[PDB]
């Protein structure tokens, strides 16, 4: 049944024609599958635009639940020498990058739609990715899909990176057949997480990415320019006001993964996507491995089945039993502890300042009664300052970090600080985790800001996130002593008796390069503000604390 028929030969993608077809899909779990693929379904938008569709269902009688999913990549679509740091990703040949493998889900009596979204494929609409006009674009496939003789009206959305942005923004219009969802690693504030971080512009992977949009659908004269967008619109106004997905709308039933692994584009977001939901029921997978890697193990792809059978085939298993929140404790690379708890942010989590000191370059239970000043030189991308505590017995510390910091500078008006959390060894060895872009060289925890862009949303900010406003510059007079919290990025991380804690302040990036030599898979920030020294002010009135959560 689920052995498959090894008798059959496996049908190669480009065997396909538009309509109708009878498949043997290389199933990874299941073997040689046999199904249905219906290619270049098409799907009518209020306005008369044409989104077109694959349909994967079982080659028999009855309706089935929906699994699907609609992003601007390529319906169509079909590494370990080219960007090798990747892992392990198996999939079917039918399953282009992070959707839901009809190889898995169609023999366990699911139907799975892939959706073209608007401006891909063949349609040459307007392109605007992670909008909420594609979001209208996709509520109107889910109800079309409630609809159809192959469906039970139950559709659950499912998938990865855009597939998962694309989610937070349809949910947020509470589609009446959206039954269940699944963003598995997805922002939904782009000025706050891929456009721009901390203020200060994305000139690696978003431009990487929205080029490659650009290049994909090269006949398409209608794709938003979202490069002009970014230097247009440098502050947080209506442009990008219109790109922030109004999370608290959403009521579905909801599991999110979470990783500690892609600070810097998925992290913040897909963990604002839990915490701000109104779904009374929501769960969250937290993990500190690789992204498609981890969205395709047979483990998750069993989580997703258990979620879905419950919610889409209603069926009574223990789904409800799971905590509401699972997450690793990272203590190496590739080695850490899962855990649960029934919220996020951790109940258990106590907020413990450490003070700075500048004079030994410590961190501190205490405050510190003098007052001293550290410098380094901005624009030498060898230079940073760092502050160390080396703990005395093991601890945890999972969520945000919030770096209190007094600055100035002189040579400039504005300046552009990159902090970084890294781990210690007991020998002194800095201990390495999976980062982002799939970097294996990465640290503990990563965050930036834009020091005009300082001013804080007193009703959002908290002890652990500050919340920045980004829509006054407040630009510097020399020397102009000033607080500023930066956003260390949500992580989870164990910390051995006799480890050591290092925060690291620099006027650039802290951990230095990607993956993939000459392409440009990680943010970048080659546009700053800075010049000559940078002051961290530190003992006395100038409070600068790191304020971490032990739990
Ligand atoms: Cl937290
Ligand atoms: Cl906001």
């Amino acid at each position: 049944h689920l052995l498959g028929n090894p008798k059959l030969t496996v049908t190669h993608v480009n065997e396909v024609k538009a309509g109708i077809n009878h498949i043997v899909v290389d199933s990874v779990q299941y073997g040689n599958q046999e199904m249905i693929m219906e290619k270049d379904g098409t799907v009518e938008m209020r306005d008369g635009e044409k989104l077109y569709i694959n349909i994967f269902r079982p080659n028999k009688d009855g309706k089935f639940p929906v699994v699907m999913s609609a992003d601007t990549y390529g319906k169509d679509n079909k590494m370990g020498a080219l960007w090798p740091t990747l892992g392990t990703i198996p999939t079917s040949s039918f399953t282009p990058e992070e959707s839901p493998d009809p190889g898995f889900w169609v023999p366990n009596d699911y139907v799975v739609v892939k959706v073209a979204l608007r401006g891909s494929d063949k349609s040459k609409g307007v392109l605007s990715p992670w909008s909420k006009r594609e979001a209208e674009d996709y509520y109107e496939v889910i109800e079309w899909a409630a609809n159809q003789s192959w469906s039970n009206g139950n559709i659950g959305t499912n998938g990865v990176s855009y597939l998962a942005v694309t989610q937070w923004w349809v949910a947020s219009l509470n589609p009446p057949h959206l039954k269940a969802m699944i963003p598995w690693e997805g922002l939904n504030d782009m000025y706050r997480e891929v456009a721009f971080h901390g203020g200060i512009p994305d000139t690696g992977f978003y431009r990487f990415w929205t080029q490659g949009i650009f290049a994909r659908w090269t006949d398409n004269p209608n794709i938003e320019d979202l490069i002009q967008a970014q230097q247009e619109h440098p502050l947080f106004d209506d442009f990008w006001k219109q790109r922030q997905v109004p999370l608290s709308q959403i009521k579905t039933p909801l599991l999110t993964c979470a990783s500690w692994s892609t600070q810097g584009l998925h992290n913040r977001g897909s963990f604002e996507g839990f915490k701000q939901a109104a779904s009374e029921e929501k769960w969250l997978y937290v993990h500190g491995r690789k992204e498609w890697e981890s969205y395709y193990a047979r483990e998750n792809l069993e989580r997703q089945k258990s979620f879905f059978d419950f919610y889409l085939k209603e069926e009574n298993n223990d789904w409800k039993d799971t905590p509401h929140v699972i997450y690793e404790v990272r203590d190496q690379f590739y080695k850490g502890e899962f855990k649960s708890a029934s919220a996020f942010p951790l109940p258990n989590a106590e907020y413990t300042p450490l003070y700075l000191n500048a004079e030994n370059h410590t961190l501190n239970h205490a405050k510190i009664s003098s007052a001293h000043v550290a410098q380094y030189d901005s624009e030498d991308k060898q230079q940073d300052v760092s502050f160390k505590y080396t703990f005395d017995k093991d601890t945890e510390l999972v969520g945000n970090m919030n770096l209190k910091l007094w600055v100035s500078t002189k040579d400039s008006d504005d300046m552009d600080l990159f902090a970084g959390i890294k781990k210690l060894d007991r020998r002194g060895n800095e201990v390495n985790f999976p980062d982002f872009n799939h970097i294996e060289n990465g640290q503990v925890a990563t965050g930036w800001l834009r020091v005009s862009h300082r001013e804080l949303d007193q009703e959002k900010s908290s002890i652990a996130q500050p919340w920045h406003k980004h829509e006054t510059e407040l630009k510097l007079s020399q020397d102009e002593i000033v607080p500023v919290e930066i956003e260390l990025l949500p992580s989870g991380t164990l910390f051995k008796q006799g480890e050591t804690l290092e925060v690291v302040v620099k006027g650039s990036e802290i951990v230095i390069g990607n993956s993939t030599p000459g392409m440009k898979t990680r943010y970048e920030h080659e546009e700053t503000v800075n010049k000559g020294m940078h002051m961290i002010y530190t003992g006395g009135k100038y409070d600068s604390q790191l304020i971490i959560p032990i739990v």
